[PDB]
């Protein structure tokens, strides 16, 4: 049908792996990894504030 | 009733596939893929700046 | 002997929405799906308007 | 007893009594919240298809 | 150990009620209530504005 | 036998040892996080019931 | 597809530990810890506002 193009695209992605359920987890994990890296950067780039701002 | 238009729209989307439960997953997967891509861009466009910063 | 206590208007509203369908659990999914669809569309726009912007 | 620092918890607990089944309370709220968020998204969508017509 | 301070704090909160699982729900519900109120304000302040 | 790129994972794993049952660790954090988020929300709410007041009175 | 590269990357991460399900939890926990720290800072840097006036 029409309107379902988004769904089909997602469905196609679910075939990147044998268990489509594994696809979602893989992405969730990768996404976590990326978000964490940004968080680590913010944390460091703020301690680099306080450390210098102890100065 | 009336006020249920949003619900109906969602319900219609759930018919893009035989198993409506698959529809939600398909969308979640696609959404993950998009979000990840943006995260990758931000990551690259930041590693591209730490570099510039020291030249 | 039930009387709904005070400060529950939000709850009632949600409850009313749960009657848009025979099965209330189906209501939440329907909305979640629609919401996903909308968010995705926005994401697609941002993606296109970024492959385009800077393109010239 | 009930320790101090649990005021937030008690408030939530009180809300869970708006209905016979407390698990229904959380769902009711989640649904209403979804409805509100969707409405906002619909507005943004329209007010963007309109930027793209009105000029 | 150390670094576990956050965990301990959360653990302490889980003792606000006999069933710790009820604590998380209570908070989730309260949070929902607050978020909704904000959403309602934004909605009204847009139908107005 | 851990590869490289797994540093984030190891860190999380170490946190999971703050308590005997590891599943309890995640809940404890989720609860604490909720508490903090809520406090911020309450502040925003108060600082808006206050601000509109300053603007409109 | 530029689709499967993302998946592969995630899949590789799932091998940081013997049980891949543990990987996701470890990350979720770490992420929580980071978010909480930020929240604590915001809270303090706002109570430090409700001091000066
Ligand atoms: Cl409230
Ligand atoms: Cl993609």
């Amino acid at each position: 049908p029409e309107g379902c193009e988004q769904v089909l695209t997602g469905k196609r992605l679910m075939q990147c792996l044998p268990n489509p359920e594994d696809v979602k987890m893989a992405l969730e994990v990768y996404k976590l990894s990326l978000e964490i890296e940004q968080l680590e950067l913010q944390r460091d780039s703020a301690r680099q504030s306080t450390l210098d701002k102890e100065l």
